[PDB]
């Protein structure tokens, strides 16, 4: 069997915008519960504090925000079937877990089809790329399972072309990034498989650029940040592999800054938190590495705040959240802790 | 009512504006940007036909333009890209007797919806069947007497919500009693006496925002105190002597700007000094010397670009180049008649 690299450390919470333009971030607490954490208003003056959605889990939760407004959490049960929650009205209760049923292998991603109806991503028991979806827009009941086929050894990255297509994105046994796209949008048909060639030791990380091409963002076996892209929207053309350099020690974390230049963060071989980014959207010019310091025990995840400005979120070495944040055109936040006791529950 | 902008305004899927006006001729022309960066524009071309509103193009979930505007037979028409960003469709018949402006939206669905007022000045609408895709269903009343061109947006829970001055020039307003649920709500009155269209945004934290001229010429604004809220603000006045329908954009750092030519004819501006006090700046003028009034967009550097007519009848471009400058005024050339329907 072909040898995989051990991926790069997982971020340790999944983050969320709501429709009311707060943060709510998930995580898995020492009862192996999901918890959950938010801002008290779109501000960010206050957060909640952790409180518990229950159930007990095997993969990091992916919450995602249906077209109606209503957050809905996705994770691996006990049973290594999927699992999910939802809001039952925006920013109100939650239903309690339901099963969808499967044998899983990898955390679930996912994303929102241009029809409104959600759909979920995840390696299966045969080690082929698994999905299932919502039957109606933003609504149970979900289809069964099937297979996309392939052989996948990282967790599956989702996104949506230019043209309305999902795409899925996961390292291959042949350590490869692998690819594919429905054939139109949720056509009823998938495209079948591609090699984008690179030897990944991280799961695929995917951004659409403000121009609509795909680019993904993975630690390679040098453990440098490598990045590739569509040469155009919906392309049938990639480029080569270009390094970003680092010695990167967790899965990269991707956003579009408040000028849709893209910026990438990463735990470093410091353990600090470190960033690079866009000098421009087109010349593909990229600035040196800088540190935001701290003491990480997992990779960063990230979200644009209802100030238009980025928030990151890591464990820190008391395996607590802790948040720091851009404040203006010009400056960062402090280090700030919002508590908590998380566990890496990462499924691969 | 007070004068209509001059363009639709509206992002590609590749990130380029693209604006849809009523030439001499009264076909409708579009001009884009040549790429995202914004820095040259392809110049005219014609999409033909023969119309009798003001153009709204709006974006497909798949990624495809599609222009909408009242014909020659006072029919809806529409053209759409066949594939993103490539050749159009031509001009097809939507049929029906409208009296106004159509206003489009998506819904949480991805089923583009189309209001205008009907041969009995009442609301109607019309919808894909399907997400981004022909056939349309036929034509409906949801009732009521309207006097001003409709606007729609979406509450943060993903019911549509259509805003029309009424016989009373008051502001009414009606919304889908759950995303597409085949049902709407009651006429509501939020009062007011309007001299516009009403022109609507959707705050941050998921508040509908109302912005208007009244009968003192006033910028005047009403909102939901809550996303989706059961309740409403009461009216407050911006103030300024304004002679065009405004137009609202959020900033990048999500403070509600508005725009509109004031008597001196120029380009003047008012903005939220932040998202969570009602706090708003004195009025600023751009300058200029305009025969319409502004349309918004965000460009895909992040900024706010403006689009009017000027004495000369040209499309004429300001925008924002940094967080910090303004960029020139510059001509797209053109000459743009204001086909606006009411
Ligand atoms: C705030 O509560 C603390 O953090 C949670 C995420 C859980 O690990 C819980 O057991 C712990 O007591
Ligand atoms: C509430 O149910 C609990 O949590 C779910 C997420 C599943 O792991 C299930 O097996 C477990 O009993
Ligand atoms: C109904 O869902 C659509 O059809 C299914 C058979 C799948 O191809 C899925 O990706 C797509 O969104
Ligand atoms: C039709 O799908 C498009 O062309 C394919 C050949 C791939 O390059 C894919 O990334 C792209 O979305
Ligand atoms: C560029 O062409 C000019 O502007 C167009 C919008 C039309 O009004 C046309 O008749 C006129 O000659
Ligand atoms: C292309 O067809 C022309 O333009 C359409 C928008 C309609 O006004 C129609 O009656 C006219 O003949
Ligand atoms: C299918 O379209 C849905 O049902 C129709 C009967 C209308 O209520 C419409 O607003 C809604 O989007
Ligand atoms: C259910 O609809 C909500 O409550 C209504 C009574 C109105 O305030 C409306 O703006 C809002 O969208």
């Amino acid at each position: 069997e072909i040898e995989n690299p051990t991926i790069a450390a997982s971020g340790i919470v999944s983050v969320a915008n709501t429709s009311d333009g707060r943060i709510e971030v998930f995580g898995v607490g020492g009862d192996n519960a999901v918890w959950r954490n938010g801002q008290t208003t779109h501000t960010g003056a206050s957060w909640t504090g952790w409180s518990s959605l229950g159930g007990s889990v095997t993969s990091k939760p992916a919450a995602y925000l249906n077209s109606d407004g209503r957050l809905e959490v996705f994770v691996r049960g006990s049973d290594n079937a999927l699992w999910h929650n939802w809001q039952t009205t925006p920013n109100a209760s939650w239903s309690g877990w339901q099963s969808l049923g499967g044998a899983l292998t990898s955390n679930p991603a996912v994303y929102i089809n241009a029809d409104g109806r959600l759909e979920v991503f995840a390696r299966g028991l045969d080690n082929t790329l698994w999905h299932i979806w919502q039957t109606a827009p933003h609504s149970n009941p979900w289809s069964s399972w099937y297979s996309l086929g392939h052989v996948i050894t990282s967790n599956p990255a989702v996104h949506i072309n230019a043209d309305g297509r999902l795409e899925v994105f996961a390292r291959g046994a042949d350590n490869a990034l692998w690819h594919i796209w429905q054939t139109a949008p949720h056509s009823g048909y998938w495209s079948g498989w591609h090699s984008l060639g690179g030897v990944l030791s991280s799961d695929p990380v995917v951004a659409r650029t403000v121009d609509g091409r795909l680019e993904v963002f993975v630690r390679a076996v040098d453990n440098a940040l490598w990045h590739i892209w569509q040469t155009a929207p919906n392309s049938s053309q990639w480029s080569n592999w270009a390094s970003l350099g680092g010695t990167i020690t967790s899965a990269p974390a991707v956003i579009k800054y408040f000028d849709n230049r893209l910026v990438v963060f990463a735990r470093a071989i410091d353990n600090a938190l470190w960033h690079i980014w866009q000098n421009d959207t087109h010349s593909g010019s990229w600035s040196n590495w800088g540190s935001l310091g701290g003491g990480l025990s997992s990779g960063p995840d990230v979200v644009e705040n209802a100030n238009g400005y980025i928030e990151v979120f890591v464990r820190a070495t008391d395996n607590a959240l802790w948040n720091i944040k851009r404040t203006s055109p010009s400056s960062w936040s402090s280090w700030a802790s919002l508590g908590g006791t998380l566990i890496d529950a990462s499924a691969i």
